């Protein structure tokens, strides 16, 4: 009849002095013990709702999509995309551009490569560049992102970028500084106290500078591809929605603006890149801390696919070890712990709460992801989570990475790929070593807020013979 129970707020400070230092997800953890699965938290000005748990969050995003779809705020970046571009699209607008990115982001016409086989020549490219590394040791990161940004970069821009192209990896600094920069405890902080805080010098400002410098590039792409557009044969998916721009030009109110196609595309770009790229990230530093894990996919590899021939989407089926890691990496890594906020679109009803149209929700997969009902000592990294007593893939309804319902994130199939495609052809050319000896290896994240963002560290990659 009233908002799911939760902590006694204070007037301007909300639940402020029952937070815990270590972060928004820790605060949240520790009011599920007292509440349960379903309890309101006041976050500054505003009553934001959590959903914990795979029955809670299905029960919403699933059973009541025509609530529970709507997009909330990431109060680091809403100054920058306000509302624009398919992450933080609401109504109509997010209907129409979902709807494009989804239909380009899959097809890209006849004579044209597959994702399969974009993710395989970038996947060689990345072998041969390993192998010019000479064995030295190197943060991985900046590869991970190149790869990753490759991908899409070839769907939206029809290119890649060269591994030393110093323009590309200074773009690439940008996405891995803004993405450490919101997931800050300044970044939470603000997530609160945005309306206050904004006046002030500090990381909002510098992620707003980050985004512009990074969306010039795309503005400047988009006019050299106006100029040169055969509307007979379309390159790319700037191409494809210049088309549908000139169609609706007619149409004042038209969704396929100029600000829709930066900073959709830079939406794009952002989510293809620092997500998938940060998995692989946390990834290899398992694989550092778990040799034994590492030894065992690269003996099936070695049986599957053998030492020459390039790993292909067919070889996942009979690679139930390999995939079982994978989702372990996903489980365990917990991306977006919090998910992207949520907003309800109508006054609804829940478990006997009524939720006002208009209230925040955080969907907080980690819950789903740790869920000991599901995974057997979930705070560990075993991949035997995620197999039988056979050894056979043993797929779980609480593995939600990528949400679920209408707003499930649009790039699962391409991450999915990527994710199987780089890991295997990477330990099918090389092993891994460190000067961290297993046991000294530390996975606490270096933040945790929006995203969870594993340590830097050194890596070497051996050549494999
Ligand atoms: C390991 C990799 C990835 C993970 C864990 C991940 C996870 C997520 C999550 C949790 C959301 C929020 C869904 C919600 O609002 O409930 C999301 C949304 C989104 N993702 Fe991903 N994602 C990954 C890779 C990618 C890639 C490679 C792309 C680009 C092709 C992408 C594009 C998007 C977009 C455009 C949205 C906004 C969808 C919408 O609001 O309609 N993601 N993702
Ligand atoms: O249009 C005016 C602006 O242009 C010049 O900046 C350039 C530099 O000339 C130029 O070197 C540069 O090259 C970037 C190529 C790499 C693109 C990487 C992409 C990866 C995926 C996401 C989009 C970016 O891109 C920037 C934006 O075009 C300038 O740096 C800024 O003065 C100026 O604000
Ligand atoms: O819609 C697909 C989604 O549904 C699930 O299978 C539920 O477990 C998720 O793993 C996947 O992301
Ligand atoms: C979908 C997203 C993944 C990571 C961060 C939040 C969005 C982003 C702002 C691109």
């Amino acid at each position: 009849g009233k908002l799911p129970p939760g902590p006694r707020p204070l007037p301007l400070l909300g639940n402020l002095l029952q937070m815990d230092r270590r972060g928004l997800l820790k605060s949240f953890l520790r009011f599920r013990e007292k509440y349960g699965d379903v309890f309101t938290v006041h976050l500054g000005p505003r009553p934001v709702v959590m959903l914990c748990g795979v029955e809670a969050i299905r029960e919403a995003l699933v059973d009541k999509a025509e609530a529970f779809s709507g997009r909330g705020k990431i109060a680091m970046v809403d100054p920058f995309f306000r509302g624009y571009g398919v992450i933080f699209a609401n109504g109509n607008r997010w209907k129409v551009l979902r709807r494009f990115s989804v239909t380009t982001m899959r097809d890209f016409g006849m004579g044209k490569r597959s994702v399969e086989e974009r993710i395989q020549e970038e996947a060689q490219c990345l072998i041969e560049e390993l192998r010019k590394s000479k064995g030295a040791l190197m943060d991985p990161t900046f590869l991970f992102q190149s790869i990753t940004a490759n991908i899409i970069c070839s769907i939206v821009f029809g290119k890649r970028f060269h591994y030393q192209d110093q323009e590309f990896l200074k773009m690439l600094n940008l996405f891995y500084q803004t993405f450490s920069l919101i997931s800050s405890v300044f970044g939470q902080l603000f997530e609160l106290f945005s309306g206050f805080l904004k006046h002030f010098p500090g990381a909002h400002r510098q992620v707003y500078k980050n985004l512009q410098e990074i969306n010039a590039y795309i503005g400047h792409s988009v006019e050299k591809h106006r100029e040169t557009l055969d509307p007979s044969a379309p390159r790319d998916l700037i191409d494809t929605y210049l088309l549908h721009m000139e169609k609706e030009k007619s149409n004042a109110h038209s969704e396929f603006s100029h600000q829709n196609l930066n900073l959709n595309t830079l939406s794009l770009f952002f989510a293809g890149t620092e997500t998938t790229s940060t998995t692989l990230r946390y990834g290899f530093l398992l694989m550092l801390k778990y040799p034994h894990v590492a030894e065992r996919v690269y003996r099936e590899i070695e049986q599957v696919i053998g030492p020459h021939r390039p790993p292909e989407l067919h070889d996942r089926a009979k690679m139930p070890y390999t995939e079982a890691v994978i989702y372990e990496i996903q489980r365990f890594s917990d991306l977006l712990p919090m998910g992207v906020p949520h907003i309800v679109t109508q006054h609804t009803s829940f478990r006997g709460y009524i939720i006002p149209k208009d209230t925040e929700v955080f969907l907080i997969l980690s819950t789903a992801l740790h869920d000991p009902h599901y995974f057997e000592k979930p705070d560990a990294f075993n991949p035997d989570h995620f197999l039988d007593a056979n050894g056979a893939l043993k797929k779980t309804e609480a593995f939600i990475p990528f949400s679920l319902g209408k707003r499930i994130c649009l790039g699962e199939g391409i991450a999915r790929a990527e994710l199987f495609l780089f890991f295997t052809t990477i330990l099918q050319n090389f092993s891994m070593a460190s000067p961290v000896a297993p046991e000294d290896i530390d996975l606490t994240p270096q933040e945790c807020g929006v995203g969870k963002i594993p340590p830097t560290y050194q890596i070497r990659f051996l050549p494999r013979h």
